[PDB]
């Protein structure tokens, strides 16, 4: 079959050293169209990140060994770190209290969904600072993470942090597979490699592990002082910016819907950074 040299050509192109194109999908909606859907994601993407991953539906529990199975996509469970630590503090818990339940959930959501992993966001304070109560704290929140993911990460599960670098002492470095950059809020590609050289040369992360990221309903202005699409200039900013590991495509949803093709902009990014031979 044609198809399954398609597929194939799929799985081989992911092997392969490129580019990566990740993205975070709003899972698990319905009464919307396709666009509700695993199975609408491009065969192409390295990764999609299940925003709603807690409990998954019928539509995604077919849908993701498909894309796994064909297409060699890996999805991840969304974990909102930061999510935890508020509620914890309005409620005048320890963070141990709500975190440890949430990560067993985590895990046990990983291994019984078949997942591939997860990515941790997290935009709270980071221990930087001068009080010890709080970097106390926020230590021994980052301890329960890496106790519980560790195992995974031995595992072949694949981590990505979406949040600071500095985050993570330099002796855990290696359980996160990516390091993933917010630059949706960066206004050109100058505030682009000040945000990539001080992750690289400061906070230590090689290059080929660096992740940025765009949004498909956001603007940026480029280097002619232009207004334009994030993803696309992000895409080629990826290389311009030193060439750093790939593009996280966040609200991915939004890219859906297009003249003929869905998730032209997702699409578009693959090709301009890993261009096909043919």
């Amino acid at each position: 079959e044609l198809y399954a040299r398609y597929t194939q050509a799929v799985r081989n192109y992911k092997s392969r050293k490129h580019y990566a194109v990740c993205v975070r999908f709003d899972n698990g909606h319905s009464g919307d169209g396709e666009k509700d859907f695993l199975r609408s994601m491009p065969d192409s993407i390295d990764a999609v990140i299940l925003e709603n991953a807690a409990t998954l539906n019928s539509a995604d529990l077919e849908d993701i060994p498909v894309l796994q199975t064909n297409f060699a996509t890996k999805v991840l469970f969304s974990f909102n770190l930061t999510s935890i630590k508020e509620n914890a503090e309005s409620s005048g818990q320890e963070i141990k209290t709500l975190l440890a339940p949430a990560l067993e959930q985590m895990v046990s959501a990983i291994t019984d969904n078949g997942l591939d992993g997860a990515s941790i966001s997290y935009t709270g304070d980071i221990g930087l600072g001068n009080n010890a109560a709080v970097n106390a704290s926020i230590t021994e929140m980052r301890q329960l993470l890496l106790d519980k993911i560790t195992p995974l990460a031995k595992n072949g599960k694949i981590f990505f942090l979406e949040s600071n670098p500095l985050f993570i002492p330099e002796a855990n470095r290696d359980v996160f597979t990516r390091y993933v950059l917010n630059t949706t809020s960066s206004k050109n590609a100058s505030q682009l490699r000040l945000l990539i050289n001080e992750a690289i040369y400061y906070a230590g992360i090689p290059s080929d592990k660096l992740l940025i990221t765009g949004d498909p309903e956001l603007m940026t202005t480029d280097n002619n002082d232009g207004l334009v699409s994030q993803v696309p200039f992000f895409a080629i900013q990826v290389i311009d910016c030193g060439p750093i590991g790939g593009l996280m495509i966040q609200n991915v949803a939004a890219d859906y819907s297009h003249a003929n093709i869905t998730y032209k902009e997702t699409r578009g990014a693959i090709q301009t950074l890993n261009p096909s031979p043919l």
